[PDB]
């Protein structure tokens, strides 16, 4: 009958055939979408980047804009759900994370069974050289190429004239004054031109590239499939890209009655990690 306040996780399995096992406890705020979790290895030093466990490491904490998410609803009514998470990486590797949960009041006890295969032995996962994880495939380098296409006069800034052909990329029908408003809001230093730093922020604010799009489909009344593009930052700053497919199976049909803006942080040694997640208000 309760939304969650605390949780624990046992996450274990194998990566490239080598077993791992981690345990720990955390907490969160289901009204705001905040989570924090500590995990410790029980089998010695991790042999792979724990960033690949992100975002997998509790949607019972993650609300919708207008109220409870279906995941929260299924905890509150007791019926629950199970999760089959998959991630397909640009190098052919794959990761499966299967979740089950039990509830004791506002406490969630989670278990995630993991199987990762096909990671190159000398790549950033198996040598622990990832440094961040983010929704979407955009990089600053790819957005630089876009900026340069539309900077017609070549002066290093997007002016109001040049901005029209950029904002078209949303596909939305916008009046001249709709565009004026977006332009003004994007020109945060009020010099009449959009510089590259302002352009990066505009891309996120208007979802020019749909970088934060998270698509849900409902194959049947007990299933949600969430799918999205994902990336990790590597040691030379370049992106390591993947595709996520998460299938939720609910015990009871969901009640008859989009973009994701979350940040993650992971501090990690070989034996312990501290994870935090924040959802934009
Ligand atoms: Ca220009
Ligand atoms: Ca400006």
């Amino acid at each position: 009958g309760s939304l969650p306040a605390t949780h624990e996780l046992h996450i274990f399995g194998s990566i490239n055939g080598v077993d791992f096992d981690m345990v720990g406890q955390g907490s969160g705020n289901p009204n705001d979408g905040y989570e924090e979790l500590n995990l410790k290895s029980t089998k010695g030093d991790l042999q792979f980047s724990p960033w690949i466990l992100v975002p997998h490491i509790f949607h019972q904490y993650l609300p919708y804009p207008d109220g409870m998410s279906p995941f929260q609803a299924a905890m509150v009514d007791g019926s629950g759900y199970q999760v089959h998470r998959t991630m397909q990486f640009e190098d052919g590797a794959s990761l499966t994370v299967n979740y089950r949960y039990t509830y004791e009041g506002s406490h969630i006890k989670g278990e995630a069974q993991v199987k990762g295969t096909g990671f190159p032995a000398d790549g950033p996962v198996m040598t622990n050289s990832l440094t961040a994880a983010d929704l979407g495939w955009d990089s600053e380098e790819e957005l630089s190429e876009c900026f340069r296409i539309f900077d017609f006069d070549g002066n290093g800034f997007i002016d109001r004239e040049e901005f029209g052909d950029i904002i078209r990329l949303t596909g939305e029908q916008l009046t001249d004054e709709d565009v004026d408003e977006i332009f003004g809001d994007s020109d945060t230093d009020k010099n009449g031109r959009i510089d590259f730093d302002e352009f990066l922020k505009m891309v996120e604010n208007v979802q020019l590239t749909d970088n934060n799009r998270s698509k849900k489909t409902y194959p049947n009344d007990k299933t949600i499939i969430s799918t999205y593009k994902w990336s990790y930052t590597t040691g030379n700053g370049k992106r390591y890209r993947s595709t996520a497919i998460t299938t939720y199976t609910f015990a009871k049909p969901m009640a008859a009655n989009m973009y994701v803006f979350r940040k993650t942080e992971l501090k990690h040694s070989k034996t312990e990690l501290n994870f935090k997640e924040w959802q934009k208000a």
